[PDB]
């Protein structure tokens, strides 16, 4: 131990044992002083809409978050797991920080000099019994860089409480972390905790060979009769008598079926032709939403379902996609071509597309002098047997989300994707021990206005432990498989460019062995 | 809780995930529409991505108690919100556990759906209002719905050159994956237990 | 043990055992130099009124008093204690010094520059024999903060004694208190003593 | 180094780590095989300068053929040396013949 020693080595790998498969990853990150170590309440400017109002705190602590598999997961790596395998879950991760340094910066009318502080300190707290606000289940930027090469500032923490208009209701609750037993760290010491996930189903990475609607032997006629001509032609006064028929090959359509679709929430219909869309605002008003406690809320991801119906790749849903940028795309307004549109149509089997309604309806009784009239029926809650696909992690997309403590919930996977987890890896925050700067002689009771300006940084190693499901299958042609393109390029794919940007060229979904429904 | 389903995240950065921001953008004044998308932030946040939906719901009738609010006419039936099996209208009293009302009304509540009890020496029957006890089931109003207003809206029809999109309020929601809820509260006074029937299923026993 | 490896770690909690309390807190302060290291008597200025006299010593030594309750107590936590129970009393305490830097300030015309001085000490004792004249005994300033993100000046030691007008009466004593033993802390070192209390009656908190 | 308009100024810093692995495994580009510069000087007294790391790889034109793989270094586990650190291996050779002196 000392200031020469150093305190940990880099770790980045993966291996393959068998069953299970062990990544790792090690980045190098950099802290700086956030509201210059003071708490502050923030909450929206003036008014703007009775939605966006908001109300909660901005702490000076900072947060790792590496809930995105491709940190652990190198694209090759993700190519390996994906072809070769069923479905995986995490087991058990490891997190470790090292070699520490603080850096005091001091600035003399410019020509600011960065000194090194040997003597500062830095505090680390997980918390583990989940007493805080939980930021990490919703997608956020600043969480590990993909590229290893990278180097990256730890975010800010800060959380969103109740609250009625700007103002604060009495109900909500300001936490401060100050006020839990955490460890300090001089240049020269290691944090490192080790944590075991609860047991969570596989995530499913098969697709289906089979569709709901087409279940059964096409050779064999079932033995339940159903209705197939309502009225019969007689003397052409076409006398009113039902008859019954077997279903058959011939008329599959018809055939009783064992289980039904999956829930759905009907989305609004865009496409990426911009001249087939309508010339209007909709992007609100003809948006889907969901209200609580008097506030329209948009609905991004939506429940898994398909985005689109065969022979149709122009569409997409309008909310219902996860939209990823592509590199250095801008922050707003930007174009179509730039980001990078996600496809679900593997789960076009099982569930129902999200523009196209589930289903129609009966809804008067018939009579000699009325029509039998039906209607569709846009939105299905869940009824007893229906089965459905879960939406697919990608490589880009989160790792897993926090359920909710509450009385009940169901199927607790979250819309994102990801593993629903009841008690998540625990929340790392850190912060940078605050230094007096030259206090005055004389008494003041005041508090210091006044500190160093000092920052941090040091490397930081995750490695999780991820349990695979061997793929097992006898079907006899090839599958599918994902395939870099061979053709030649300007730029390979996942690669540095010539100024040395990393980018992903497309969102890569889990989605391609296939398993017989 | 102190937080709401809409608020569950770090307001000072913003989702790495975009969302349609304007649908159409002005060019020579001629409105021709091509599709723009932003991230979403601070800002404006009734757009970021969320986890989680709110806990189901059954519409219920909203009635004030200030007595001069109210509609003039005989709805306590009619109006009521109802559910029946073998051919016998059934009101819904309880209701599933839905917020009373929304922030900044306190005067509304819903028609059936909430426990009422009486006072001391209450009469069994037309009794006046200022005799009973209505509860308040406020403290859920984070998780579930407002009983009188709707889950929802929900697109209709597909957008096309010459046709506007249009969409419609969802009066009732049931469950569907990845919602969360507040069961109804005990009180000092209500049931201690209930007994689930014995069904071949059921879902979510908490009477 | 050295200048890289860290003497203690950040303490802040309250636990709640059963019919004891154990509460922690932890605070970063800031000690100057007072009197440019030198003694000084102070008294009353010329004339003001016979009871404004006084006469006493001002010593460079500066001191911690957590004697405030919110040093200890959250507001929460204070709301415990205080709702469900009639009495408490001390038990025993235990006090910690670490993570001691001291830097040194340099100005030339302006633009000083703070950098770290590695070998320098700071003496720190504990009375224990009660041999000083007790400041803490008043209301005064400079105690913890109550919220733990503040950072808090050292305040000055002073004492006052027995004094005619402004003059001093041969009865004065005054006390040097470079003279106790008292330990010396580097960087690196921590200075840790346990006191137990006497027993005291409850305080009441019932009405 | 710092410089601040001119006279640039060295100082050493205790806290900054220098990380280093060597691959065993053969997992990467072999630079070694042909003859270059920036080997250790011949004599002794002298100070070399370590060269840098690049690679090629299959290509058509000045375009890059799909085959090609790059190669991220910073994915293999190295050790990681502030001050105070050193970094020894050993190696040992398969048997390979006599280089023929005679003529």
């Amino acid at each position: 131990d000392g200031v020469g020693n150093s305190s940990g080595n880099w770790h980045c790998d993966s291996t393959w044992m068998g069953d299970r498969v062990i990544t790792t990853s090690t980045r190098t990150w950099a802290l700086p002083t956030y509201n210059n170590h003071l708490y502050k309440q923030i909450s929206s400017q003036s008014g703007a809409s009775n939605d966006n109002h908001y109300f909660g705190y901005s702490t000076p602590w900072g947060y790792f978050d590496f809930n995105r598999f491709h940190c652990h997961f190198s694209p090759r790596d993700w190519q390996r797991l994906i072809n070769n395998n069923w479905g995986f879950r995490p087991k058990r991760l490891s997190f470790k920080l090292f070699n520490i340094q603080v850096k005091e910066v001091t600035q003399n009318d410019g020509t600011t000099t960065i000194a090194n502080n040997l003597t500062s300190t830095v505090q680390v707290f997980t918390d583990s019994e989940y007493q805080l606000p939980y930021v990490l289940g919703s997608a956020h930027q600043g969480c590990l860089p993909p590229f290893p090469a990278d180097v990256f500032m730890v975010p800010q923490y800060g959380y969103l409480t109740l609250n009625n208009g700007s103002q604060a209701v009495g109900r909500s609750s300001f936490y401060c972390l100050e006020y839990f037993p955490s460890q300090m760290l001089r240049t020269g010491n290691n944090f490192t905790f080790s944590y075991t996930f609860e047991d969570v189903p596989f995530h499913s990475s098969y697709a289906h060979s089979q569709s709901l609607d087409r279940l059964m032997n096409p050779l064999i006629d079932q033995y339940l009769y159903y209705l197939s001509r309502t009225n019969t032609p007689s003397g052409t006064t076409t006398m009113s008598r039902l008859q019954f028929s077997q279903a058959g090959a011939s008329d599959i359509r018809d055939q009783s079926r064992n289980w039904l679709p999956g829930p759905c929430y009907r989305q609004q219909r865009v496409s990426k032709t911009a001249a087939d869309n309508n010339n209007s605002d909709y992007s609100w008003t003809g948006a889907t939403k969901y209200h609580l406690n008097g506030r329209d809320s948009l609905v991004n991801p939506g429940p898994a379902m398909a985005s689109h119906k065969d022979d149709e790749e122009k569409y997409f849903p309008q909310s219902g996609v996860l939209i990823f940028g592509k590199q250095d795309s801008g922050k707003t307004n930007v174009d179509i071509e730039k980001v990078m549109i996600t496809d679900e149509e593997e789960i076009r089997t099982t569930n129902p597309v999200a523009t196209e309604q589930y289903g129609s309806v009966s809804t008067n009784l018939q009579s000699g002098n009325t029509q039998a009239a039906t209607s569709d029926v846009n939105t299905q809650g869940v009824l007893p047997g229906m089965v459905w696909q879960d939406r697919d992690v990608y490589l880009q997309g989160p790792i897993w989300a926090k359920i909710p403590h509450t009385d009940g919930h169901f199927h607790p996977s979250p819309l994102m994707g990801g593993f629903g987890l009841k008690h998540p890896p625990p929340q790392i925050l850190i912060k940078n021990t605050p230094v007096p700067a030259n206090p005055s002689t004389t008494f003041s009771a005041a508090k210091f206005a006044s500190f160093i300006t000092q920052y941090s940084t040091g490397q930081v190693s995750v490695e999780i432990e991820w349990e695979l499901q061997k793929e097992n299958s006898k079907r006899w042609n090839p599958e599918i498989q994902y395939t870099s393109n061979y053709n030649k390029s300007v730029n390979v794919d996942f690669t540095v460019d010539t100024n040395g940007v990393y980018s992903e060229p497309r969102p890569i979904g889990t989605r391609y062995l296939t398993r017989n429904l």
